[PDB]
């Protein structure tokens, strides 16, 4: 069980196709997103898995309960081993979710993930959302909600890790991306369980040399 | 140009294709959500709009700025009529979306619609994550400031249009879904809305096809 999971952003699945050729299911995960999963659907993760890939299908979602329930089975259905929602979408679109995933035809339960605060929003969007408090904390509530509504964990960043990870003992997965080469080591030892690393690897001039490295640096000992 | 979008209620593609069987696309555009897309993809989008339909792809997005950008890009590279974002998303988000679909060298400009507060949270939802806030102000606010951002309008209930019309002229646009508390499609338009998202009375009525034209008529 790699605990690398490669960002693919690229926006053609010919570059995807890329990226992902040097790598190996053996060192990593996939995290697919929006851009790839927009442009091509559920085919092109069709595609990755048979390839030996799990996929972390990255879409965010924030809807009523019931079109996010319908939406992350058929997600689970396709045979998807992580996905997240936003936590803003409230407990009961929650609970829902985690309701509804009991009942797939998989033995193999997908992780479900839950959405803080995105890095993208600054002060004054908090305060949009009528945020008087700040980051740190309106993450840790968000955290404890996702927790209480039954979800396998968060994604959040390395500097929030060993925060939430004093708050939550095991198990409840932190996923961290960020990395840089926050770095691995650093980040495994605040307590993340998977690092989301992208371009340090996807544009390195050796991807598979850069993915061995990390891997190496995590295990050394 | 037909003021209903009828809301594909359904889960498979057979079930999607006979509820769409009776419509028309003179009559209304299709709101495709979700599920559909997810279970479908755009293949399944393509199917509907080479029938003649344009179509309200309506997946949310609330991502990082560059990520949403390329969603969109995609979104309106498949020729898609309409499309949503969440305001919470934050403004920089927002205005990236907006200068990437400027920067798109298609014909018709996809229409980008900002989501505020789902109807399915309320005060109580915000208070557990501390916010004190009132509902109808801060959706007042989002809405204000989509619009400041460039956004060509708003999803907001019809139970909630009337209002947040009297907050913007008909330069921007009030999508109401919420239609049969109860909201006729003649209060809707009363309320001022821009367009009925209209699903079940249409959908699951013996006739879809004489409700449609019956809502068509009022208008």
């Amino acid at each position: 069980d790699p605990k690398v999971i490669v960002a693919i952003d690229a926006g053609t699945v010919e570059q995807a196709r890329a990226q992902i050729n040097p790598l190996t299911p053996e060192l990593c995960h996939l995290k697919i997103g929006s851009i790839l999963f927009t442009r091509y659907g559920p085919a092109f993760v069709e595609e990755l898995m048979q390839k030996g890939y799990r996929i972390f299908l990255d879409l965010k979602f924030y809807d009523i309960p019931q079109t996010v329930a319908g939406a992350c089975r058929a997600v689970a259905e396709l045979g998807v081993w992580m996905m997240n929602i936003h936590i803003s979408g409230g407990r009961t679109m929650m609970e829902t979710v985690v309701n509804a995933l009991q009942s797939i035809t998989l033995k193999e339960k997908p992780l479900l993930i839950g959405v803080t605060i995105l890095t993208s929003l600054d002060g004054s969007d908090l305060k949009t959302l009528g945020i008087q408090e700040k980051v740190p904390d309106i993450v840790c509530r968000m955290a404890t909600l996702a927790k209480s509504a039954g979800l396998d964990g968060v994604v959040c960043s390395a500097q929030e890790a060993a925060l939430l990870r004093k708050q939550f003992d095991r198990n409840f997965l932190l996923v961290t991306p960020g990395i840089r080469l926050m770095t691995p080591r650093a980040a495994i030892q605040a307590g993340s369980d998977y690092l989301v690393i992208g371009r340090p690897i996807t544009q390195s001039t050796d991807p598979l040399k850069a993915l061995e490295a990390i891997d190496k640096d995590i295990k050394t000992r």
